[PDB]
Order: structure tokens, then sequence, then C-alpha cells
């Protein structure tokens, strides 16, 4: 079993480079499948294709879409239409996306046999880390994993996030024995129903089998933050249940005390050492004091994550961080084939068998903006870029055709050419497009933030002041962080405007931000609420005095709805005259408001 451990790592990785070698074969092969089975459905007949499979006629013949093209066929799936829309196949449930369409969350279809291909993906993980940190096989990881929100669709279709239904499937609840996904977090202990029992079951467990661990992480660096802002505040209560080896009697749910009972036996003198280690007023890295053993931190620290790497080396003490694969609602993407590198250098490698990739040639105007446009020698050919064919250094935008019924789907990633795995091209991820605001899932444009901006100045109206000019910055100075805006009002009134209703103002713009954001503050706690910071009178002037000295035509300076450069933040932060906060969580509920 020892040797059929590296028999097994030994296989994934030649199928690595199989598919990276043979990537041009594999995409012509996948498109031939996915066009051949859903040859007769509704949406590819009614383009023309008559059952064509070749490559060369669906470039030419179909045309390149985003969700809101889509949304006849996918709204008539989720209301319950089982005929062959897009698929042969049955639609088995509908993966809600983090991205949002009219402040809902997009609905991508996915088919049953699809939770192979993500598996696989997952498969090819640890053989690729195994190669640079051996031994992995002989210890536990410490992942705080966790189900989110679910809901039907009127239809009756589940609507779900992937890793939800991920964990519920057989490939996960039931799944065989891998010493390489052996956890310290029992699976009852993840599939619990309540999110707080679950975290605290996961620590606890997590503490209790301290020196097995070899690695920590969750899937985002934001949760695993969250995770030890929560070790933080239940330390006393989580050693004194070590302590004694009995689980607090708050912990409700029957799966979970026999779960836990497995695992936790009294153990004083480890109470004794997480409490003198927690006690501790700095928590620099106490990440390898508490599991000594850990030897990286496996989290998304790439895209809006960046943000979380500082924190992290505080507390694990500049530990590895890990990026391990790129992925999506509507499809799994690729893994990182350098799980070692630093952050700003992670690529990933697309696997072949994913999906049908193909890519759009994107410029943006700076490498700081999530803003898009189209070259000039490059709308009307949408003969796309295939997988193969991407020129180094170039940025594209994601396109996917999957078994599942999406067709030269715009994910909208920007992603850039880094360099290949034989034929297979690495890229480094840049943005999702339009992305301005983001603590965890959360991801706002400044359409949504102008708009919540809109209404939420309607309650200066009554004392004949306005909004001039604001921006707003992503806060991780806490955990979980929040939004920012920065407002300079035009005050003509001798009202003088309660605080109450500024915070009124912060309500009304979270109320009108998206249902991820607003699920955030509700149920997963992931973000703190809105801020709004007044500034002098006079600040953007001196922000655009600072952009005219630099090259800038006056008549053409825009305020930026947002800024992440920090030396702009701190100028306008020096400039705050009074902060509000939203003083309750805005509405949010399960499902798309129509239901
Ligand atoms: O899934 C992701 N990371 C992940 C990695 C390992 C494990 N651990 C497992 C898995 C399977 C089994 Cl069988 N055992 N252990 C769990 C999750 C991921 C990554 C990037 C984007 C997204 C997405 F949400 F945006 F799609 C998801
Ligand atoms: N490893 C990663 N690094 C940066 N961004 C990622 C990564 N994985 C997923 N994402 C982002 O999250 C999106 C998927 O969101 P969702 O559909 O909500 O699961 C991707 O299309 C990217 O925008």
């Amino acid at each position: 079993s020892d040797e059929s451990l590296a028999e097994k790592n030994k296989n994934k990785l030649q199928f690595i480079e199989d598919v990276t070698t043979n990537a041009d074969d594999v995409q012509r092969r996948v498109l031939e499948e996915i066009l051949s089975r859903n040859a007769d459905v509704e949406y590819l007949k009614r383009h023309g294709l008559e059952g064509r499979t070749d490559r060369e006629t669906f470039k030419h013949i179909m045309p390149v879409v985003t969700y809101e093209d889509i949304q006849p066929e996918i709204n008539r799936i989720a209301n319950g239409d089982k005929s062959q829309v897009l698929c042969s196949n049955p639609i088995s449930e509908f993966l809600t996306s983090s991205g949002t369409s009219g402040g809902e969350r997009k609905l991508m279809p996915t088919i049953e046999e699809e939770l192979d291909r993500r598996s696989l993906l997952y498969s090819l993980l640890m053989p690729v880390m195994d190669q640079f940190v051996p031994g992995l096989d002989k210890g536990k990881g410490m992942y705080f994993l966790f189900i989110k929100s679910e809901s039907k669709t009127p239809g009756g279709l589940p609507a779900r996030p992937v890793l939800t239904s991920y964990y519920k499937s057989s490939h996960f609840k039931n799944r065989p024995y891998d010493p390489y996904t052996n956890y310290t977090s029992p699976n009852q202990t993840i599939l619990c129903s309540d999110s707080y029992q679950s975290m605290y079951s996961q620590m606890l467990c997590g503490l209790c089998q301290h020196k097995e661990v070899l690695r920590v992480g969750a899937v985002f660096a934001s949760g695993f933050i969250r995770a030890i802002k929560f070790l933080e505040k239940h330390w006393p209560e989580l050693a004194r249940d070590i302590r004694t080896g009995t689980l607090s009697s708050e912990i409700t749910d029957s799966s979970v005390r026999e779960a836990v009972g497995e695992i936790l036996k009294p153990d004083p003198k480890l109470a004794d050492f997480v409490e003198s280690e927690c006690r501790k007023t700095s928590w620099q890295g106490i990440i390898t004091r508490l599991w000594p053993n850990t030897k990286y931190v496996d989290v998304i620290v790439t895209g809006t994550m960046s943000q979380y790497i500082p924190t992290l080396d505080y507390y694990s003490n500049g530990l590895p961080l890990v990026c391990t694969m790129y992925a999506s609602s509507e499809c799994y993407f690729g893994v990182n084939l350098r799980p070692l590198c630093k952050p700003s250098e992670v690529s990933y490698t697309l696997i072949p068998n994913m999906a049908y990739f193909e890519f759009l040639p994107v410029h943006r105007n700076s490498g700081v903006t999530s803003s898009i446009s189209l070259p000039k020698a490059l709308k009307e050919q949408q003969e796309l870029v295939d997988l193969v064919d991407v020129k180094l250094g170039q940025e594209y935008e994601l396109v996917v055709t999957t078994y599942a019924g999406l067709y030269r789907y715009r994910v909208g990633d920007v992603l850039s050419v880094a360099g290949f795995k034989n034929n297979a091209p690495q890229f480094s991820f840049i943005c999702r497009k339009n992305v301005v605001l983001s603590i965890d899932s959360d991801k706002t444009d400044e359409v949504e933030l102008q708009n919540a901006v809109k209404n939420a100045v309607t309650h200066l109206v009554p004392f004949d002041a306005s909004l001039s000019e604001y921006t707003s910055y992503a806060d991780t100075s806490s955990i979980p962080g929040h939004y920012v805006l920065f407002w300079e009002l035009c005050l003509n009134g001798n009202t003088p405007i309660p605080p109450s209703v500024f915070e009124d103002c912060c309500l009304t713009i979270e109320e009108s931000l998206n249902s991820v954001y607003r699920q955030g503050r509700v149920s997963d706690k992931s973000i703190g609420p809105l801020e709004i910071k007044m500034v002098e009178s006079g600040t953007f002037d001196k922000l655009m005095d600072y952009a005219i000295s630099l090259g800038a035509s006056i008549n053409q300076y825009k305020t930026p709805r947002c800024v992440k450069f920090a030396p702009i933040i701190e100028l306008l932060n020096s400039r705050v005259v009074d902060s509000y906060f939203s003083p309750k969580c805005p509405k949010w509920s399960p499902g798309h408001k129509q239901w």
C-alpha cells in the first residue's frame, strides 16, 4: 500500500504529462464529444449546427455568449422545463456562482457526471505536491471546510454552491480512505447544518490532534483567517473541553457529539499548552506554535484574496503560502504545477479534459484595472484563440464549452499567459472583470456601487446637502473586513444632519448591493458592516491636484469609484472627519427573490 501509493502518484503525474503534451488533441476530443452527445439539443439545433461536431464549424456557427444571453434557456430549466434545452443529459442541479446577474447569484447548470471530472482535478493535487514536500501521507491536514446555504428552484432542482454539493456527494461523504485526504475535521463535522457548531467542532478536533498536523488551510484565505479569529474568541472554552475531555453542552448536533467523541479525550497537559500559547499578547506565528509540524498554509491568495497575505504571514510566521487549483461553479479549470512558488508567481495549468477552452484577447488600460476593452486590430470575428494557440505574455478573457450545456460562455476571468507545460499554457490570474470591491466571495462592480450610492444619497435631499465626490476601498484591517466609502458632502442647509441618517446611508448602500454581499453580512458573517468616512471639504480636489501634476487634463479627470493604491487610501484617511457604520444587517434570504 505504501508502494501502491507511489504507483498512484506516478500515474497521476504521467497523466499530467500526457494531457499537457496532447492538449489540442484532447481539446478537440472533448468538443467532439460535447457536440456529438448534445447534437439534438434545442440550443444547438436552433443555431443551425445540424449535428456537426468539427471545431471549425463550431467556432464559425455558434455565438460567444454572456450569462445574460443564455438566461432564457437557464431560467426555463430552473422553472422545470425538463426537455433537452441545453443538454442531452438531465441537469442534476444548479451551481450558484458568486458572480451575479441582477443582484442575484448566477445559476450554472451541471450534470451528475461532472462530479467525476471534479474529482479528477482534485486527484492531481497531492501527486503534484508530494513531488515538493514528501511524506505528507504520514500526517493529517487541518482544513476548515464548510457547507453553505442552499435552495430549490421553482422547477424543483437544487441550487447550491459547488463545494456544498461536492461535500455532500458520494465522492466526498463516502470517499475511499485516502491518506492524502486524511483531515482532522470529521465529515459530520463539516456536513453540520449549523455553522457555529461546525466551526467549533472543527477547531476542537484540530487542537485535539495538533501534533499530527503537517499542513493547514481552507479554500480561501478569508475563511482560514476567520477560523484563527474564532480560536482567538473561543480558546478558553475549547481548552476547557480538551481539559475535561467533554464537549461544550452548547453543541446540540448528535452527529457532531458522536464524531467529536471519537477524538476528544481528557488532556489537561494539552489544555495547559493551548492556553499558554493563546494567552500570549502576540499571536505572531501562533500557527507554528500550536501546530508546530505545519509545513505550509493551503489557501488561495491569488486574485482578490491576495490582500490577506500579510495577515497570513503574521499568524504563520512566514510559512509558505500554497495556491493549489483554479475553478468556478461552471467548471473546474486547472492545477498549480509549482505549489511552492511565491504568490505573485502562481500560474495555473488548465487541464484540457475539463471542458473546451477558448480565449478572447483583451487589453486593459493599466495593470491595476478590472475593466476590459477590445484591442484595435482584433466582437465580429468571434473566431477566438484555442488553448494551445495563446501567446506568451498576452492577456485573454476565458471562454468555455462544458458538458452540461454551456457553449462558448464567457467566464469573465482575465488571464495572462505566463508559460507552458509541454504544449499546455499556464495562466497567471489577473481578475474577474469589473470587480472593484471584495472581502470574501462577494464581488461588487462599479455599476452596483454607483447605483447603491445613488440610493443612499436620497437621505441627504431633505437636508439640502449632496455628495460631491466619493471613492471606496476594501478595508481588511479587521476580521472580517468591510467596504469603506469616502464621502465629501456639499452642505447648503441650516439643519445639521443627525448621525442617524449617515447610518441610514450605510444601511441603504448595503441593501442595494447584491445577494452575495448581503448573505455574507447576514449568514456567513464573512463581511463586517459597511463604513462611510466623511472627508474634509476639498479632499477630492487635492487628489485631482496629484493627477494634474502628473500629466492629467482637468476637463477629463474623473474621481475613481474605487482605489486600492495604499498611499492614496492613506491620504484620504488623513482627511477623515467622522465615520459611520451600518447599524444592522441588510436583508438576505436563500434563493432568488422571485422564489
Ligand atoms: O475546491 C477548491 N479547493 C479545494 C481543494 C482541496 C479540497 N480538499 C478535498 C477535495 C476533494 C476531496 Cl475527495 N478530498 N479533499 C477541497 C477544496 C476550489 C479552488 C478554487 C476555486 C473553487 C471554486 F469554489 F471557486 F470553485 C474551489
Ligand atoms: N485560485 C484562484 N485564484 C484567484 N481567483 C480564483 C481562483 N479560483 C477561483 N477564483 C475566482 O472565483 C471564480 C469562481 O467563483 P464561483 O463561480 O463563485 O465559484 C473564478 O472564476 C475566479 O474569478
